[PDB]
């Protein structure tokens, strides 16, 4: 099973300049206890903002040149790509955007952060139809000490 997990602000904004401006530790911790232990596969600008291999998770690099860095495993096809994750019961697709839409029509849960923030990205989560998706679980919170923003957890699932 394939699945995708994304942060969205307003208009479905997930990046600006290869960075995400926001901090969101709450966010953070929902990412990692989502995907520990699960196969990860990022696009190469998404290595490059994260910048170092995440612990506990096996990190899977899409990119059409060699790699750069034996940490990680480098893979030049979505195919190859799922082939690497082996036989697991959940892979993890973590952006960016042209990854997402890529792996999007193969995915079956969504796992989606709504941040209640405007910013000026250029990079976008890609349109997903509405009613190809039931929602199976969602969690609002306020804004607090260390979240500056209001956000909402939601899991969906393809019907
Ligand atoms: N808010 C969130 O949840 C979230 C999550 C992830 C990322 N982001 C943000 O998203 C932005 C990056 O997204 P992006 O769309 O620019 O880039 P991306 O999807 O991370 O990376 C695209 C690169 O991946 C490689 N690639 C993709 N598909 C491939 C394929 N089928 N075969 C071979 N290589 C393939 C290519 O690398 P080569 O050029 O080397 O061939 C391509 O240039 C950043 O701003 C980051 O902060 C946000
Ligand atoms: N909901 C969500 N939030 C994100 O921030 C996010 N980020 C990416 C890609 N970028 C990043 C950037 C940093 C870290 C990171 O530092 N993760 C640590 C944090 C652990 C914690 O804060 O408790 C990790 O071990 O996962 C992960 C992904 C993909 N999907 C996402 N999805
Ligand atoms: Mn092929
Ligand atoms: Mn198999
Ligand atoms: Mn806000």
């Amino acid at each position: 099973m394939i699945s995708l997990i994304a942060a969205l602000a307003v208009d479905r904004v997930i990046g600006m300049e290869n960075a995400m401006p926001w901090n969101l530790p709450a966010d953070l911790a929902w990412f990692k206890r989502n995907t520990l232990n699960k196969p990860v596969i990022m696009g190469r600008h998404t290595w490059e903002s994260i910048g170092r291999p995440l612990p506990g998770r096996k990190n899977i690099i899409l990119s059409s040149q060699p790699g750069t860095d034996d940490r990680v495993t480098w893979v030049k096809s979505v195919d190859e790509a799922i082939a690497a994750c082996g036989d697991v019961p959940e892979i993890m697709v973590i952006g960016g955007g042209r990854v997402y839409e890529q792996f999007l029509p193969k995915a079956q849960k969504l796992y989606l952060t709504h941040i209640d923030a405007e910013v000026e990205g250029d990079t976008h989560f890609p349109d997903y139809e509405p009613d190809d998706w039931e929602s199976v679980f969602s969690e609002f919170h306020d804004a607090d000490a260390q979240n500056s923003h209001s956000y909402c957890f939601e899991i969906l699932e393809r019907r």
